[PDB]
């Protein structure tokens, strides 16, 4: 039996590391917010809220783990409060991670109402709701679901601790039936899967809108040469009212004034069609192809450059929730072997503070996620970077 100290050693140098870079890179994400108004919108509000949960991790959560690591001698709720405070933080983070995935799903899916549904003013109060619901739920084994009414007494004797008092361990304090049933399945897991859920509607609806842009863009040219190709008048005015049908459905300055000569054109054509002159519509017909190249191709390629950026942008917020979910499941792992196989060994003291590590960096990575996939991000950080450090 090596001296514990050795080992905690080196588990307590890499949570300070780990805290160190925590704190540095998510107060980047709230100075680049604060700083740049090009950031300001309800999507990043979240993003604050996220970084303001992984700078607490540095400042307390793993200071408290720290402390936790120790079993010093505790009154057993105050080991309690400071055993579950991660729980907090962890859940504030989920309730962040939701509400980046709604906001998304509600920008590609009514993006026309999105402004006047999704408000600054409105994400303030949420963000305040989640945070006082993240301390609810993480503070719950203070409300009397916790151990402290069966307190490893032989333990606490062995370690000279007053009456009253326990040591300050996780796993003798919170209960293991509330770590998995509660906080993990219903608190951690459910929220995941929705987010899951969520995510798969956003892809599903830019694929779909991708789609449906291309479809009117096939439809407009292949009417185009149905009608160069027709003999009689009444195909010409069947091409036609399917193209004055789909211009309207594909307008749903520069921008209104196409399509107030695309739809124009088509009505010259199709009056002329319904005239019984043929040759007089077809050439009529040829002059859409002007306003084609001029202004409806312009606005398709934007509208298409629009989706691409929405696809790239929750790709981005995807790969942050599911490095949440890499760097946090290991833990509930664990916790489940534990609860669920009392005939298996407990999981090595080493793996446990391999997994809470693995936790912690949860905390450093998203500042990098923004740097490499969010140029505004990006460059704001060079910015903040070059001029004050
Ligand atoms: C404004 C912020 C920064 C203040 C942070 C306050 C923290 C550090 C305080 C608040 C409550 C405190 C705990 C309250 C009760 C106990 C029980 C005692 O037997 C050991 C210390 C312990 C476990 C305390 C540790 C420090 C503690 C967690
Ligand atoms: C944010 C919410 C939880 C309230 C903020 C105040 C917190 C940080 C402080 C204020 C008073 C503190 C408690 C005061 C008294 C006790 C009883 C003792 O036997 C163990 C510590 C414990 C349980 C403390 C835990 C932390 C505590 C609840
Ligand atoms: C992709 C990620 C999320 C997968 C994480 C898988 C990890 C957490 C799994 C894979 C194998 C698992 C181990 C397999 C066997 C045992 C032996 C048992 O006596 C205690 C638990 C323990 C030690 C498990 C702990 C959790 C474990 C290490
Ligand atoms: C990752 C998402 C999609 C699902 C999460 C999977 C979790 C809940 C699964 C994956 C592997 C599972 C464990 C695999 C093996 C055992 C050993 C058995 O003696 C008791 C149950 C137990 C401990 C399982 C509990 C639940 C478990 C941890
Ligand atoms: C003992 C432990 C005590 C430890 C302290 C507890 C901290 C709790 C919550 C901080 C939450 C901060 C959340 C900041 C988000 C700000 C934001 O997102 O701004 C929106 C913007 O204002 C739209 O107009
Ligand atoms: C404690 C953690 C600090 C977390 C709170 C940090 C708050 C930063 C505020 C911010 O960055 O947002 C400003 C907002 O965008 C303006 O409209
Ligand atoms: C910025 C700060 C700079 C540096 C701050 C460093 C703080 C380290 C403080 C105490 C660690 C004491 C370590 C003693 C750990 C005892 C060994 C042990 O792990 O025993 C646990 C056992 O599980 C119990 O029952
Ligand atoms: C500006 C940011 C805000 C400041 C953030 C606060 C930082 C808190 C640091 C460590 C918490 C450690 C708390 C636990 C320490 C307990 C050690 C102890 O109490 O030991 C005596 C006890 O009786 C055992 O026998
Ligand atoms: C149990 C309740 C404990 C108190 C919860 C504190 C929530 C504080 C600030 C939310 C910040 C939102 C700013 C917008
Ligand atoms: C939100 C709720 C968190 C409530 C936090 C306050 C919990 C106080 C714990 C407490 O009352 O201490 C137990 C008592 O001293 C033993 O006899
Ligand atoms: C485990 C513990 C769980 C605890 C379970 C109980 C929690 C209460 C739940 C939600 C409150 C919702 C907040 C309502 C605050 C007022 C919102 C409001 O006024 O909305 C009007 C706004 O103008 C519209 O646009
Ligand atoms: C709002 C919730 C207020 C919760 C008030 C917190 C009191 C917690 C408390 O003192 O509970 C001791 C014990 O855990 C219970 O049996
Ligand atoms: C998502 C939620 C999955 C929740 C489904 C979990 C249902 C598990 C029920 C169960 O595990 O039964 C207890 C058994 O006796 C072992 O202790
Ligand atoms: C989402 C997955 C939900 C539940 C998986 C957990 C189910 C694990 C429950 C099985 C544990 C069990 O039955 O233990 C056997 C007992 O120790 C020997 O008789
Ligand atoms: N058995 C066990 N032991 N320790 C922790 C623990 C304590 C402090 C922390 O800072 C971290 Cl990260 C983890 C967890 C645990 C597991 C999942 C979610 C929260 C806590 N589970
Ligand atoms: C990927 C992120 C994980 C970082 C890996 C750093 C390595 C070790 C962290 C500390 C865990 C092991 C310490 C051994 C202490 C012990 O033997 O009990
Ligand atoms: C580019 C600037 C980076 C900032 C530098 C700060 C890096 C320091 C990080 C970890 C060092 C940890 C110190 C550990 C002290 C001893 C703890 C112990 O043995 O109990
Ligand atoms: C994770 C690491 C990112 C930290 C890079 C240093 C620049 C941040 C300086 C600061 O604003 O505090
Ligand atoms: C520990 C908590 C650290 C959080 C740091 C967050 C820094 C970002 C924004 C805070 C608000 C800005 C404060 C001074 C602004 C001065 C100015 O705008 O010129
Ligand atoms: C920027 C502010 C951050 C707060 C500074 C906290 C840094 C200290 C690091 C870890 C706290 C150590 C807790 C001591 C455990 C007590 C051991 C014992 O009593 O047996
Ligand atoms: C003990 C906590 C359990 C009950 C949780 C109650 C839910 C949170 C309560 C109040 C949050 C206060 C902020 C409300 C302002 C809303 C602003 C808005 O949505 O536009
Ligand atoms: C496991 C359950 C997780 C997610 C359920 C998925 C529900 C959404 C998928 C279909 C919606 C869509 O793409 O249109
Ligand atoms: C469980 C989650 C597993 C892996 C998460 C890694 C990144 C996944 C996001 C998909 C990107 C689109
Ligand atoms: C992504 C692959 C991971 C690469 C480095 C991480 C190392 C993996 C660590 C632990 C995996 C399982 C270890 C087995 C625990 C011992 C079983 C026991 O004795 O109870
Ligand atoms: C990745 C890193 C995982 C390696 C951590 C190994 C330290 C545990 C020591 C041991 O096996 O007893
Ligand atoms: C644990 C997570 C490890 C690696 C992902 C973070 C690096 C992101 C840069 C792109
Ligand atoms: C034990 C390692 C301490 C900190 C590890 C953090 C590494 C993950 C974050 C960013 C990847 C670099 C790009
Ligand atoms: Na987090």
């Amino acid at each position: 039996g090596a001296p514990p100290i050795m080992g905690s050693s080196v588990y307590i140098t890499v949570e300070l590391a780990i805290a160190v870079l925590a704190i540095l890179g998510n107060v980047l994400v709230c100075w680049a917010v604060w700083l740049n108004s090009n950031l300001q919108n309800v999507t990043n509000y979240f993003v604050v809220s996220l970084a303001a949960a992984d700078i607490l991790v540095g400042v307390l959560a793993i200071p408290f783990a720290i402390t936790i690591s120790t079993g010093f001698c505790a009154a057993c709720h105050g080991c309690l409060f400071i055993a579950c405070f991660v729980l907090v933080l962890a859940q504030s983070s989920i309730f962040s991670l939701l509400a980046i995935a709604i906001d998304r799903y509600i920008a590609i899916a009514i993006p026309l109402r999105y402004n006047g549904l999704v408000t600054g003013t409105r994400a303030a109060g949420i963000i305040a709701i989640c945070w006082v619901l993240s301390f609810a739920i993480g503070l719950t084994p203070m409300l009397g679901w916790n151990n402290c009414g069966q307190p490893k007494e032989g333990k606490a004797h062995s370690q000279g601790c007053g009456e009253g008092q326990v040591a300050c361990l996780f796993e003798d304090v919170v209960p293991m039936n509330y770590m998995v049933y509660f906080n993990f399945f219903a608190c951690v897991l459910v929220p995941l899967l929705l987010m899951l859920g969520v995510y798969l509607r956003i892809f599903a609806a830019a694929r779909r809108q991708l789609a449906d842009l291309e479809d009117n863009w096939e439809t407009l040219n292949d009417n185009l040469k149905v009608i160069e190709k027709a003999d009689n008048a009444a195909q010409v005015k069947d091409a036609l009212t399917k193209m004055r049908a789909a211009a309207l459905d594909a307008q749903k300055k520069d921008f209104r004034h196409g399509f107030d000569i695309l739809v124009g054109q088509i009505d010259d054509a199709l009056k002329l069609a319904n005239e019984g002159k043929v040759k007089e519509a077809q050439a009529a017909a040829e002059q859409l192809k002007t306003t084609r190249n001029a202004y409806i191709q312009k606005y398709l390629e934007r509208a298409r450059s629009t989706l691409q950026k929405e696809v790239h942008a929750a790709k981005s917020a995807a790969i942050i929730a599911g490095l949440f979910a890499l760097c946090w499941l290991p833990l509930h792992i664990i916790n489940c072997f534990t609860f669920f196989c009392p005939d298996c060994s407990h999981a090595p003291l080493w793996l446990m503070y391999l997994a809470i590590v693995l936790a912690h960096t949860n905390s450093v990575v998203n500042p990098f996620i923004y740097a490499y996939r969010i140029r505004e991000f990006r460059q704001t950080f060079r910015k903040i970077i070059r001029s004050h450090v």
